[PDB]
Protein backbone atom coordinates (compact mmCIF):
# COMPACT_ATOMS: atom_id res chain seq x y z
CA UNK A 1 0.00 0.00 0.00
CA UNK A 2 1.37 3.41 -0.63
CA UNK A 3 2.14 5.91 1.83
CA UNK A 4 3.32 9.38 2.05
CA UNK A 5 4.42 11.64 4.93
CA UNK A 6 4.42 15.87 4.93
CA UNK A 7 6.79 17.63 7.47
CA UNK A 8 5.17 21.07 7.51
CA UNK A 9 7.47 24.07 8.92
CA UNK A 10 7.10 28.24 8.51
CA UNK A 11 8.36 31.31 9.77
CA UNK A 12 6.75 30.88 13.27
CA UNK A 13 5.79 28.28 15.68
CA UNK A 14 3.62 26.22 13.33
CA UNK A 15 4.85 22.39 12.79
CA UNK A 16 3.79 18.99 12.81
CA UNK A 17 3.58 15.61 10.55
CA UNK A 18 0.76 14.76 8.56
CA UNK A 19 0.91 10.80 7.23
CA UNK A 20 -1.23 9.86 3.97
CA UNK A 21 -2.37 6.52 3.30
CA UNK A 22 -3.71 4.27 -0.41
CA UNK A 23 -4.03 0.84 0.20
CA UNK A 24 -5.91 0.76 -3.00
CA UNK A 25 -5.28 3.19 -5.85
CA UNK A 26 -9.15 3.49 -6.30
CA UNK A 27 -9.79 3.91 -2.90
CA UNK A 28 -9.73 6.80 -0.45
CA UNK A 29 -6.55 8.33 1.24
CA UNK A 30 -6.57 8.14 4.66
CA UNK A 31 -4.60 10.95 6.22
CA UNK A 32 -3.47 11.55 9.57
CA UNK A 33 -1.38 13.52 11.97
CA UNK A 34 -0.69 16.17 14.34
CA UNK A 35 -0.25 20.49 14.09
CA UNK A 36 0.94 22.69 17.36
CA UNK A 37 1.88 26.45 17.08
CA UNK A 38 -1.84 27.02 16.20
CA UNK A 39 -4.42 29.91 17.07
CA UNK A 40 -7.28 28.08 19.11
CA UNK A 41 -10.28 27.10 16.07
CA UNK A 42 -10.59 26.10 12.35
CA UNK A 43 -7.08 26.71 9.69
CA UNK A 44 -7.53 25.64 6.09
CA UNK A 45 -6.14 22.95 5.40
CA UNK A 46 -5.01 22.71 1.39
CA UNK A 47 -2.83 20.69 -1.18
CA UNK A 48 -1.27 23.68 -3.51
CA UNK A 49 0.41 22.75 -6.61
CA UNK A 50 4.19 22.62 -6.82
CA UNK A 51 7.21 20.79 -4.10
CA UNK A 52 8.81 24.03 -4.10
CA UNK A 53 9.54 25.88 -1.30
CA UNK A 54 12.54 27.95 -2.63
CA UNK A 55 11.14 31.33 -1.12
CA UNK A 56 8.94 29.47 1.77
CA UNK A 57 5.15 28.37 1.66
CA UNK A 58 4.68 31.40 -1.32
CA UNK A 59 6.96 29.12 -3.65
CA UNK A 60 3.98 26.13 -3.42
CA UNK A 61 1.96 28.35 -6.10
CA UNK A 62 -2.44 28.63 -5.92
CA UNK A 63 -4.32 25.23 -4.85
CA UNK A 64 -3.93 21.91 -6.80
CA UNK A 65 -6.97 22.66 -8.68
CA UNK A 66 -6.59 20.07 -11.80
CA UNK A 67 -9.37 20.22 -13.34
CA UNK A 68 -10.33 24.00 -13.14
CA UNK A 69 -13.36 23.69 -11.05
CA UNK A 70 -14.04 26.21 -8.17
CA UNK A 71 -13.20 26.42 -4.47
CA UNK A 72 -15.22 23.82 -1.86
CA UNK A 73 -15.11 22.07 0.91
CA UNK A 74 -14.10 18.22 0.64
CA UNK A 75 -17.57 16.95 0.50
CA UNK A 76 -18.81 19.21 -2.57
CA UNK A 77 -18.44 17.83 -5.94
CA UNK A 78 -17.42 21.03 -6.68
CA UNK A 79 -14.54 21.25 -5.28
CA UNK A 80 -10.48 21.48 -6.50
CA UNK A 81 -7.99 18.39 -6.04
CA UNK A 82 -6.51 19.95 -3.40
CA UNK A 83 -9.29 21.26 -0.81
CA UNK A 84 -9.46 19.34 2.20
CA UNK A 85 -11.55 21.81 4.11
CA UNK A 86 -9.75 22.84 8.06
CA UNK A 87 -8.25 21.41 10.50
CA UNK A 88 -9.32 22.52 14.04
CA UNK A 89 -6.97 23.60 16.31
CA UNK A 90 -7.77 22.82 20.83
CA UNK A 91 -6.90 25.81 22.88
CA UNK A 92 -3.45 24.57 23.50
CA UNK A 93 -2.58 25.61 19.41
CA UNK A 94 -2.57 21.04 18.96
CA UNK A 95 -4.70 20.02 15.93
CA UNK A 96 -5.34 16.32 15.47
CA UNK A 97 -5.80 15.99 12.00
CA UNK A 98 -7.85 12.49 10.83
CA UNK A 99 -9.45 12.73 7.25
CA UNK A 100 -10.37 10.24 4.65
CA UNK A 101 -11.12 12.24 1.46
CA UNK A 102 -11.92 10.00 -2.57
CA UNK A 103 -10.71 13.26 -4.80
CA UNK A 104 -6.44 13.60 -4.04
CA UNK A 105 -4.82 10.40 -4.95
CA UNK A 106 -1.25 9.33 -4.13
CA UNK A 107 -1.29 7.96 -7.79
CA UNK A 108 -2.33 9.14 -11.16
CA UNK A 109 -3.49 12.50 -12.91
CA UNK A 110 -4.77 13.34 -8.91
CA UNK A 111 -1.66 12.34 -7.31
CA UNK A 112 -0.39 14.52 -4.61
CA UNK A 113 3.07 13.57 -4.20
CA UNK A 114 5.95 16.00 -4.80
CA UNK A 115 3.00 18.95 -4.48
CA UNK A 116 2.52 20.81 -0.94
CA UNK A 117 0.20 20.35 1.97
CA UNK A 118 -0.07 24.02 3.38
CA UNK A 119 -1.85 25.05 6.78
CA UNK A 120 -3.03 28.45 6.57
CA UNK A 121 -4.39 31.34 8.83
CA UNK A 122 -7.77 31.32 9.61
CA UNK A 123 -10.96 29.01 8.11
CA UNK A 124 -11.66 27.92 5.08
CA UNK A 125 -14.89 29.63 4.56
CA UNK A 126 -15.67 26.43 1.64
CA UNK A 127 -17.19 28.83 -1.25
CA UNK A 128 -19.77 29.39 1.18
CA UNK A 129 -18.07 33.14 2.27
CA UNK A 130 -20.03 35.65 0.33
CA UNK A 131 -17.40 37.42 -1.32
CA UNK A 132 -15.04 36.45 -4.71
CA UNK A 133 -12.00 35.38 -2.72
CA UNK A 134 -14.32 32.89 -0.72
CA UNK A 135 -14.90 30.96 -3.94
CA UNK A 136 -11.63 31.10 -5.38
CA UNK A 137 -9.19 30.07 -2.18
CA UNK A 138 -12.04 30.26 0.91
CA UNK A 139 -9.75 33.21 2.25
CA UNK A 140 -7.73 30.67 4.88
CA UNK A 141 -5.22 33.88 5.31
CA UNK A 142 -1.78 33.40 5.19
CA UNK A 143 0.48 30.20 5.06
CA UNK A 144 1.71 29.44 8.27
CA UNK A 145 3.52 25.83 7.84
CA UNK A 146 4.13 23.82 4.67
CA UNK A 147 5.82 20.96 3.11
CA UNK A 148 6.53 18.74 -0.04
CA UNK A 149 4.67 15.95 0.05
CA UNK A 150 6.77 12.90 -0.15
CA UNK A 151 7.17 8.95 -0.27
CA UNK A 152 6.96 7.05 3.20
CA UNK A 153 8.23 3.45 4.31
CA UNK B 1 7.81 19.21 -20.11
CA UNK B 2 8.22 17.85 -16.77
CA UNK B 3 10.20 20.20 -13.55
CA UNK B 4 11.86 19.37 -10.26
CA UNK B 5 12.70 21.35 -7.50
CA UNK B 6 14.67 20.39 -4.10
CA UNK B 7 15.71 22.48 -1.25
CA UNK B 8 18.29 21.82 1.14
CA UNK B 9 18.30 22.43 4.56
CA UNK B 10 20.05 20.61 7.72
CA UNK B 11 20.92 21.10 11.67
CA UNK B 12 24.25 23.30 10.00
CA UNK B 13 25.17 25.96 7.48
CA UNK B 14 24.69 23.92 4.19
CA UNK B 15 21.29 25.85 2.16
CA UNK B 16 21.00 24.69 -1.40
CA UNK B 17 18.35 25.23 -4.12
CA UNK B 18 18.58 22.09 -7.03
CA UNK B 19 16.49 21.99 -10.67
CA UNK B 20 15.65 19.07 -12.20
CA UNK B 21 14.13 19.21 -15.55
CA UNK B 22 13.51 16.18 -18.31
CA UNK B 23 12.06 17.55 -21.19
CA UNK B 24 11.11 14.00 -22.99
CA UNK B 25 10.55 10.70 -20.60
CA UNK B 26 12.83 8.50 -22.39
CA UNK B 27 15.77 11.79 -22.26
CA UNK B 28 18.13 12.82 -19.69
CA UNK B 29 17.47 14.95 -16.42
CA UNK B 30 19.35 18.07 -16.43
CA UNK B 31 19.99 19.06 -12.57
CA UNK B 32 21.31 22.75 -11.60
CA UNK B 33 21.97 24.86 -8.88
CA UNK B 34 23.62 25.84 -6.23
CA UNK B 35 24.75 24.99 -2.45
CA UNK B 36 26.24 27.14 0.26
CA UNK B 37 27.96 26.56 3.53
CA UNK B 38 29.93 23.56 2.73
CA UNK B 39 34.00 23.00 3.07
CA UNK B 40 35.82 23.35 0.13
CA UNK B 41 36.45 19.79 -1.85
CA UNK B 42 33.89 17.44 -2.88
CA UNK B 43 30.93 15.91 -1.55
CA UNK B 44 28.62 13.01 -2.23
CA UNK B 45 25.50 13.98 -3.95
CA UNK B 46 22.51 11.44 -3.74
CA UNK B 47 18.87 10.48 -4.44
CA UNK B 48 17.80 8.30 -1.13
CA UNK B 49 14.57 6.66 -1.39
CA UNK B 50 11.86 8.51 0.97
CA UNK B 51 10.45 11.62 1.16
CA UNK B 52 10.73 11.66 4.99
CA UNK B 53 12.20 14.41 7.09
CA UNK B 54 10.10 13.66 10.33
CA UNK B 55 13.38 13.35 12.22
CA UNK B 56 15.77 15.10 9.91
CA UNK B 57 17.52 13.46 7.20
CA UNK B 58 17.95 10.20 8.76
CA UNK B 59 14.22 9.38 7.84
CA UNK B 60 14.81 9.48 3.95
CA UNK B 61 16.84 6.34 4.54
CA UNK B 62 19.30 4.65 2.27
CA UNK B 63 20.33 4.98 -1.33
CA UNK B 64 17.94 4.97 -4.11
CA UNK B 65 18.45 1.69 -5.68
CA UNK B 66 15.44 0.17 -7.19
CA UNK B 67 17.31 -2.45 -9.48
CA UNK B 68 19.72 -3.62 -6.14
CA UNK B 69 23.24 -3.07 -7.94
CA UNK B 70 25.89 -1.95 -6.19
CA UNK B 71 27.34 1.39 -5.06
CA UNK B 72 29.26 3.40 -8.39
CA UNK B 73 29.68 6.90 -10.01
CA UNK B 74 27.31 8.23 -12.40
CA UNK B 75 28.85 7.42 -15.61
CA UNK B 76 29.13 3.73 -13.91
CA UNK B 77 26.53 0.51 -15.31
CA UNK B 78 26.60 -0.53 -11.96
CA UNK B 79 25.48 2.18 -9.86
CA UNK B 80 22.10 3.12 -7.77
CA UNK B 81 19.33 5.09 -9.34
CA UNK B 82 20.22 7.98 -6.89
CA UNK B 83 23.57 7.96 -7.69
CA UNK B 84 24.80 11.39 -8.85
CA UNK B 85 28.34 11.35 -7.67
CA UNK B 86 30.17 14.20 -6.11
CA UNK B 87 29.41 18.23 -6.05
CA UNK B 88 32.12 20.66 -5.66
CA UNK B 89 32.55 23.40 -2.77
CA UNK B 90 34.75 25.88 -3.71
CA UNK B 91 37.25 28.05 -0.91
CA UNK B 92 34.26 29.92 -0.31
CA UNK B 93 31.72 26.52 0.59
CA UNK B 94 30.03 27.23 -2.47
CA UNK B 95 28.97 24.76 -5.33
CA UNK B 96 27.60 25.67 -8.42
CA UNK B 97 25.98 22.32 -9.67
CA UNK B 98 25.45 21.33 -13.00
CA UNK B 99 24.70 18.25 -13.85
CA UNK B 100 23.13 16.22 -16.55
CA UNK B 101 21.48 12.44 -15.91
CA UNK B 102 19.92 9.66 -18.24
CA UNK B 103 19.14 6.99 -15.24
CA UNK B 104 16.90 8.60 -12.60
CA UNK B 105 14.02 10.06 -14.28
CA UNK B 106 10.60 12.45 -13.51
CA UNK B 107 8.32 9.66 -14.65
CA UNK B 108 8.27 6.00 -14.27
CA UNK B 109 9.87 3.29 -12.58
CA UNK B 110 13.21 5.53 -11.96
CA UNK B 111 10.88 8.24 -10.93
CA UNK B 112 12.56 10.92 -8.52
CA UNK B 113 9.24 13.23 -7.45
CA UNK B 114 8.74 12.65 -4.02
CA UNK B 115 12.18 11.12 -2.90
CA UNK B 116 14.89 13.11 -1.32
CA UNK B 117 18.43 14.78 -2.24
CA UNK B 118 21.13 14.78 0.31
CA UNK B 119 24.14 16.02 0.05
CA UNK B 120 27.13 14.75 2.52
CA UNK B 121 29.48 15.57 4.48
CA UNK B 122 32.59 13.41 2.82
CA UNK B 123 33.78 13.33 -1.34
CA UNK B 124 31.66 9.62 -2.39
CA UNK B 125 34.63 7.58 -3.33
CA UNK B 126 32.56 6.26 -6.33
CA UNK B 127 32.93 2.16 -5.43
CA UNK B 128 36.47 2.56 -5.97
CA UNK B 129 37.47 3.25 -2.37
CA UNK B 130 38.86 0.08 -1.78
CA UNK B 131 36.68 -1.21 1.00
CA UNK B 132 33.17 -2.49 1.63
CA UNK B 133 31.62 0.46 2.26
CA UNK B 134 32.70 1.94 -0.97
CA UNK B 135 30.64 -0.27 -2.62
CA UNK B 136 27.28 0.58 -0.45
CA UNK B 137 27.28 4.03 0.37
CA UNK B 138 30.94 5.34 -1.15
CA UNK B 139 32.04 6.56 1.82
CA UNK B 140 30.44 10.26 1.69
CA UNK B 141 29.49 10.18 5.40
CA UNK B 142 26.75 11.86 7.13
CA UNK B 143 24.22 13.69 5.86
CA UNK B 144 24.51 17.78 5.73
CA UNK B 145 21.27 18.97 3.94
CA UNK B 146 18.48 17.01 2.00
CA UNK B 147 15.15 18.04 0.30
CA UNK B 148 12.48 15.90 -0.97
CA UNK B 149 12.04 16.46 -4.39
CA UNK B 150 9.04 18.47 -5.74
CA UNK B 151 6.68 19.21 -8.59
CA UNK B 152 8.24 22.32 -10.05
CA UNK B 153 6.47 25.13 -12.38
Amino acid sequence: ATKAVCVLKGDGPVQGIINFEQKESNGPVKVWGSIKGLTEGLHGFHVHEFGDNRAGCTSAGPHFNPLSRKHGGPKDEERHVGDLGNVTADKDGVADVSIEDSVISLSGDHCIIGRTLVVHEKADDLGKGGNEESTKTGNAGSRLACGVIGIAQ
